[PDB]
């Protein structure tokens, strides 16, 4: 197995020679116990994803966070004809996992089984699950301002402007944390992100749960089965993965999140052609709800020059004030 036909692999980074980066071998983390859970104390419910050689599914916890108490979490862990290196993979998602700590923002620890038997990986559970079939879902509930409510079928559980600029707001926010514990994401997407009570966002990566060779969203390039559409140039042709690269990445979410949950460049196929087009500085244009600001942001994403992309910290102090404005 070569890794990256399953799963885009997240990475840490740390300083290197000069101004470079290198990244850590995650297997080099350590793994702290206090994490470690009893196996026994878990019941499992229904698959909530599952790959050619991973799954995660809804379990109750007992005693997990208040000793008298069940509750639901996500156990992410894999099948029993997985390989090592899959198996490897798991612990090092947990190492990084380990070392990462507490974002509201993203999709929790709480808990591993490492040893018995196979490794699980025990995680906050997200009632809604993820976002881009959440917003295709909603996508004709739409509600804009100033219109009826009697115009809605369920106008509690529609979806408006407001909606959508927190959870652009609050996907920033997720990765400002991870940019700033040196860690790049490589695979944010819609389909990489939860949502859960509250309309709280949560990154993740459903990884060797998903079953990628069935997502034409991932192509065959090279060796791997990579989130073309999502990728900064640089990323696609040298290979180079930076915080701005997941800045793009960000830019292309933004331009999914106010199309909801449409599909990113339409009738541009990834070929030698969509390519050409991305060098040339072809580039979205604004999705139908997208405020001005917003599309600003995007744009300014998908700079060729990573330099001149904001970073992540510059983004949530620019949502916040449109936010705030509103
Ligand atoms: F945001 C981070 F921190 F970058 C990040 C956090 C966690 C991961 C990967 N681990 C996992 C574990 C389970 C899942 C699926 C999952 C977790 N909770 C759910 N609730 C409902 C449906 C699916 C799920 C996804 N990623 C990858 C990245």
């Amino acid at each position: 197995h070569h890794m990256p036909m399953y799963e885009v692999q997240w990475k840490v980074v740390e300083e290197s020679n000069g101004n470079n980066y290198s990244y850590i071998d995650p297997t080099q983390l350590p793994y702290d116990h206090k994490w470690e859970f009893p196996r026994n104390r878990l019941s499992f419910g229904k698959t909530l994803g599952a790959g050619a050689f991973g799954k995660v599914v809804e379990a109750t916890a007992q005693g997990l966070i208040k000793s008298d108490a069940a509750m639901t979490v996500a156990v992410k862990m894999l099948k029993p004809s997985a390989h090592s290196t899959e198996r490897e993979a798991l612990m090092s998602e947990l190492k990084v996992l380990s070392y990462l700590g507490n974002h509201e923002n993203i999709v929790n620890l709480l808990g591993a089984c490492t040893h018995g038997g196979p490794t699980l990986v025990i995680t906050e559970y997200c009632c809604y699950g993820d976002l881009l079939n959440f917003l295709r879902r909603k996508r004709d509930s739409f509600h804009s301002s100033d219109t009826s409510p009697a115009s809605m079928e369920d106008d509690e559980n529609a979806l408006d402007l407001e909606d959508l600029l927190s959870f652009s707001y609050q996907v920033a926010k997720g990765m400002a944390f991870l940019a700033s514990k040196n860690c790049i994401h490589r695979d944010l997407a819609a389909r990489n992100i939860l949502l859960t009570h509250g309309r709280i966002t949560k990154i993740c990566d459903f990884g060797l749960a998903r079953d990628i060779k069935n997502d034409s969203n991932y192509v065959d390039k090279g060796n791997a089965r990579l989130p073309v559409k999502w990728m900064a140039p640089e990323s696609i042709f040298n290979s180079v993965y930076t915080f701005e690269s997941d800045v793009w990445s960000y830019g292309i979410f933004l331009w999914e999140l106010f199309s909801l949950g449409s599909s990113p460049y339409p009738g541009m196929p990834v070929d030698s052609k969509f390519y050409k087009m991305i060098k040339e500085g072809f580039r979205m244009s604004s999705p139908e709800h997208a405020p001005a600001e917003m599309y600003d942001i995007m744009k300014t994403c998908w700079d060729a020059d990573p330099d001149k992309r904001p970073t992540f910290k510059q983004i949530v102090q620019d949502i916040e004030k449109q936010i705030s404005e509103s």
